[PDB]
């Protein structure tokens, strides 16, 4: 075994690059399928096949069933798995996926697992060009991945389409889930009434020896569900081999492939990706940026990454050095519910496991923090998310930017992007396949630490100066330095920013979750309010103004005051 108990040594030279939110990875993914040679591997908890890999769309020469055809016309090999879901109530219908990619042609051959009866999935999104190009992260080839900075809320106006969302692209998920997913040019919900949910991921792109090692890890998943039934068994599906011999515009780093792989999935048992989480925050020094989607920690729960984070904080508040943990997770679960009456029942869950990691409970980070140093928590850790506004029907509309994500930067030297959530399923690799990739700076430039100069990684500064710049308004406010992530103004400014959009974003929508419903019955008589945006849409348009960035401030207080079935699928 290599470090942190993985597959793949660290490939030093390793030319990598980062994307934030769908737009630029669909748009690189494209770009190397259409250069695609020989093989092309891909691996997707949920594929539509006819997404648009580009937009607008005025043809079908971006579409990825178009595509895929296309190069296999050319006599490519496209071996695609996919997850096959327990109950046809997850909306993946994996089935059609299935049929489609096969009627495209005889080169694309597809095979779904698992075939038995488990609690656990398949969540690794791969992409594998000759063995040579691999984009992972967080980005399936799905329905509303798609998105970029401007997070647009409306698609209201096939060679004259203003469209950026088609039919089934157009979504917004906690108002209503996907339905008939085999009419894919038709549209479920109406875009003159129900906004969009804005979508923020982020991918990235690895050449050489780290994508034929994720190309290793697919060609292993591959023979092992072929000899796992008897259908796969034919030469049908022939088997694929590995090969060692041995581009858009990126950045020299040393990468190390991690995944999370069990006996139900792969061949073998790996959790490099919790040994690389934990390593990287055990030895980080200066902050830890954490943007991912579930945060389910503080060991009911088995992962340690809260524990780790706690005594990191803890470490720096008595040897007494600056020190500070972002920490940004989406405002409510990806799930269809109506958050006026409570939430779903997976919603509800997993706010209550989240809940249970920061604030409530005795092995909270908070609660920790706070009987180690009174309110000074504020100060080493802040708990946000993202919403955005705009106007639709006359009056203004909100909605939360639903954060898929799954990266963690580090001392702007260090950043693992994958696909495993922060949650028992996928960091313990007993539960979920999940794949990541740690990626380490050996080029170095000029920036700001607690204001002394710091030589700070090229790949890791700008996906962090990125990731501010989007959740800041720096393309509205020019003024804000970025340089120093961690001194005590930017915190300041970053805490003060979040609270007041938060208050203004309360004030306006009256959204939820919010820490104004502390308990079921106060909700039912607060969403009986009608809020301001609709009463006077010209004095709440002149209200939000005041808004800058999408950052708000998570609400640790929202319900506070409130057996044949497991409770580690919700973890
Ligand atoms: C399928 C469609 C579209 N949907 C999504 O894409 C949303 C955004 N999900 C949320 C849950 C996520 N997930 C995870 O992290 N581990 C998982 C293990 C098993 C299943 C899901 C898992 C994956 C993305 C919402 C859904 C209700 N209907």
């Amino acid at each position: 075994l290599h470090r942190h108990d993985s597959y793949a040594p660290p490939r030093p030279g390793t030319l990598a690059r980062w994307f934030v939110n769908g737009a630029g990875y669909f748009a690189a993914v494209a770009d190397a399928i259409l250069r695609a040679q020989e093989e092309i591997f891909i691996t997707d908890w949920w594929l539509s096949p006819e997404v648009y890999l580009k937009r607008p769309a005025h043809s079908d020469d971006w579409r990825l069933d178009i595509m895929l055809k296309r190069k296999a016309e050319e006599g490519v090999r496209v071996s695609i798995l996919l997850f096959k879901e327990v109950e046809l109530a997850l909306g993946i219908n994996s089935g059609y996926s299935k049929r489609a990619l096969m009627l495209l042609h005889p080169n694309i051959k597809v095979m779904r697992h698992p075939d038995q009866v488990t609690l656990w999935a398949h969540h690794e999104k791969l992409l594998v060009v000759d063995q040579v190009v691999a984009f992972l992260g967080g980005l399936d080839l799905a329905y509303g991945r798609w998105d970029d900075l401007h997070y647009r809320l409306t698609d209201l106006g096939l060679s004259h389409n203003q469209f950026f969302w088609l039919g089934k692209d157009y979504s917004n998920l906690i108002t209503k889930d996907w339905v008939q997913l085999d009419r894919p040019f038709e549209d479920f919900i109406d875009r003159e009434t129900t906004p969009r949910m804005p979508w923020r991921d982020v991918g990235v792109v690895v050449h050489g020896l780290p994508a034929r090692d994720l190309a290793r890890h697919f060609i292993q998943r591959w023979n092992f569900t072929k000899t796992t039934k008897a259908k796969y068994k034919t030469p049908t599906y022939p088997y694929l081999l590995p090969k060692s011999t041995s581009l858009p515009g990126g950045q020299c780093t040393t990468v190390q492939v991690l995944r999370s792989v069990d006996r139900w999935s792969a061949g073998t048992l790996e959790n490099s990706i919790l040994n690389a989480y934990l390593h990287t925050i055990r030895e980080s020094q200066h902050f830890l940026y954490i943007e991912n989607q579930f945060f389910i920690s503080c060991s009911t729960v088995l992962n340690k990454v809260g524990d780790e984070i706690v005594d990191r904080i803890l470490k720096a508040h008595k040897q007494g050095w600056c020190y500070r943990v972002y920490v940004l997770l989406p405002l409510l679960p990806g799930f269809e519910g109506d958050i006026s009456t409570g939430g779903g029942n997976s919603i509800q869950a997993i706010l209550h496991f989240t809940y249970r990691t920061l604030c409530r409970g005795e092995y909270s980070i908070l609660h920790r923090l706070k009987a180690a140093m009174g309110t000074a928590w504020r100060d080493y850790i802040s708990i946000c998310g993202l919403r955005t506004h705009g106007e639709l029907g006359g009056h203004p509309v909100s909605e939360l930017i639903y954060i898929h994500s799954k990266v963690l930067i580090a001392d702007d030297r260090t950043v693992i992007i994958g696909s495993a959530n922060i949650n028992d399923r996928s960091l313990l690799g007993k539960r979920d396949s999940e794949l990541a990739v740690l990626i380490e700076d050996t080029e170095t430039e000029p920036s700001l630490m607690n204001g002394a100069e710091y030589q700070a990684g090229r790949f890791a500064l700008s996906l962090r100066k990125h990731c501010f710049g989007v959740i800041l308004g720096a393309n509205t406010r020019p003024d804000l330095d970025l340089r120093d992530p961690i001194c005590d103004d930017f915190f300041q400014l970053w805490q003060d920013m979040a609270e007041s959009n938060a208050n203004i974003y309360e004030q306006i929508f009256r959204c939820l979750p919010s820490n104004a419903t502390r308990s079921l019955r106060t909700l039912r008589e607060y969403v009986a309010v009608e809020p301001l945006a609709t009463v006077s849409p010209p004095l709440a348009r002149s209200e939000l103004t005041q808004v800058q960035g999408h950052l708000v401030h998570f609400p640790l207080k929202f319900l506070e005051d409130e057996g044949m079935i497991p409770l580690e699928v919700w973890t």
